[PDB]
């Protein structure tokens, strides 16, 4: 699908793209942005209006195109998995995200020294993905510590991300959800889901499919729980319990790999003291 | 109990209250605050001195009264559960907390554009509760990442909140305590307690009482542990173990719901490899 | 070993040292820093160039010496455990880390009021250790939320610290590593290690040796796991499992304290549904 927008890019003297801000999508209005164009000699960058047009099904081909992809997600124009992001890591620069804006990692010590004549320099982050909220604040959301939501995160109207929640790029919520735990890249949860405090969805060593996971509607993951399998609607994972793809769970009298229960609806995963096993039992 | 204070409110052109700062409680001194009064045309708000008087036992009745309640907690004038907070969620506005101060969520894109003529705009948080430290820094405390303590948190002299700790409103510490994990709203811990790294107190799905919990003195919760029951003094929860209200624990030869041990003193909760159970054993 | 550097100190009118910045180590160039020297009457501090020389094997003896020690670590001049830090807690002041720089905890309310005539005051942290990145951005690293890396952290080239990672002082990575969990003071991990999301290394109640731990090369700790024992190379800890020094693990047909396996290479620690035990099995 064709998509396009007008934004303002921050460029180094090499022409490396540190960032592009697209305040809105599909718009032509350049002169909202003209008074931001210019040179910043302390940072050695220039800011320059650009117009970018892409095909969402093609892999991104340069840095401008990568940035527009992430804005399309966080503006909620497109959902996770409807935009091709292949190769995006090779298109984004590592940047020093400061109170004065993006700065190049090369020669930051000189930049810091020059900027310090204007004020205290604070570094928020050093990464290829900036903090979502500094580019897009989507409507109807709360974010308690906005360090923890990357540009490219999709947060549906009605979502709260608590301070210990985290939402990566190409990930997030498809309806109103309470996110107190960690949503890895590619993962989505649906309406009325509560990801409890410190819970992990698709974390390190949770799975071994060639393929990413999601949760359905009204799933409840307990605090400090984890989930490495796709779940359907109305599933519950007990506080403190990590269900990995390879966890053996007792369901109908025998042990089964949790991956065999992928996509189930209405299951409660919990520890069971009488059997000594993780059990999967029907939710009612 | 009657309480009162003089502060400065930030108001939108509708008269919605974005925030009130009360630098001190019970004071009359208006002209410390007069040079802050004014209009900010970029944000479209005005700042205006107010005096607010409340009864701590009555439910709050407007936004000013809500804000004073949260200041009374974080100034440590009153302890958690001695101030009525019923309805507070309906009195607080969702706000965009920026480096230029509070901004309205409605029309933030225009606000961001106007503010950007003065400097880089950074959004810290989008929420109904601001970061405590921007209103009150209570004496004798350390806070490693101050995104993680909400205004309304009560931190006793001698408390350290580590970077992965979190303290909600109406919650916190009643004596000198090390907080490396997460204290939900309504929860308090007492003197010499260590909430270990990533531990959860009263998290999502930890309990099913009609009622909130607390820990006593000198409780030690291991890293990545959890507790969904009130505990007395000198209790220990093993690292990595979540004790929910419904967890079956082996105590005196039989299995009991952990809720039956609510308020105990001197218990160690740990996994036991010879029984395959969570055991509760006497601390000595 | 003798070490020295030129920096700029922030001093209160008592001469208490709030911070020292040493932009580079072993250098004489004072006049890069002269235009920063001065008085800040709102904060009541002065900034003053200093030259500091220490012996890395001697305990630190004043505040300047403490600060240089932490810079030597985060500049990667010396590795964790090659600099004596005994007594450092008594040499560092508790500071209010603000957007205007370090401020004294004593009389902060007056400082906040004075600074507010220049702009919104934001408090980032209140602690004895500042945020590493505001003093040193080491080359070749990404840090998603830079609140979570203390000055004194050693991050090897090629390291990513994700937003829920944390690295204390005198701790970190000895080669390229993915840090998504929490590295306590004194702990190091080596090349190709992945500390999964929310994992804890040497957290509260994980151990009872008189002595700190480390992980070797290519160790994989699952999300929400924990480790309280030194491990060698190529070890794996299952997602959701905490291996404490006192955890009983099944290895060769009998139960052994995990501390007896300290320093092993090529072990996989996982829950085993058929035995009901934590097992340690060979990695291949």
């Amino acid at each position: 699908t064709t998509a396009s927008a007008t934004g303002i890019a921050t460029l180094t003297s090499t022409g490396d793209v540190l960032d592009v801000w697209y305040p809105e999508i599909g718009s032509t209005d350049q002169s909202a942005l003209t008074p931001l164009e210019g040179v910043d000699e302390d940072r050695n960058v220039t800011r320059k209006i650009v117009t970018t047009t892409i095909d969402i099904d093609a892999a991104p081909t340069d840095t401008y195109d990568a940035w527009l992809r992430l804005h399309l997600l966080s503006h909620r124009v497109f959902r996770p998995h409807t935009i091709n992001l292949d190769g995006i890591f090779g298109l984004l620069n590592n940047v020093v995200w400061t109170n004065f804006g993006p700065c190049a990692v090369d020669g930051f010590a000189l930049t810091r020294a020059r900027l310090s004549r204007r004020g205290q320099v604070t570094v928020y982050s050093v990464d290829k993905f900036p903090r979502m909220v500094d580019y897009v604040v989507p409507s109807g959301v709360r974010i308690g510590d906005a360090d923890r939501v990357r540009l490219g995160a999709y947060l549906a109207d009605g979502t709260t991300v608590m301070h210990e929640g985290f939402v990566n790029f190409n990930a997030g919520t498809l309806g109103a959800s309470m996110v107190e735990g960690r949503i890895s890249a590619g993962v989505t949860v649906d309406d009325g889901t509560d990801v409890g405090g410190g819970a992990s969805i698709m974390g390190t060593l949770s799975g071994g499919g060639q393929h990413v996971i999601s949760l359905g509607k009204r799933c409840l993951l307990g605090a400090n729980s984890g989930c490495g399998i796709p779940l359907g609607d109305d599933c519950i994972i007990e506080a403190g319990l990590y269900i990995t793809a390879g966890t053996k769970v007792l369901f109908d009298g025998s042990l089964h790999k949790a991956s065999t229960l992928a996509g189930s609806n209405g299951l409660i995963f919990r520890r069971d003291s009488v059997s000594g096993q993780v059990v999967a039992v029907p939710n009612t």
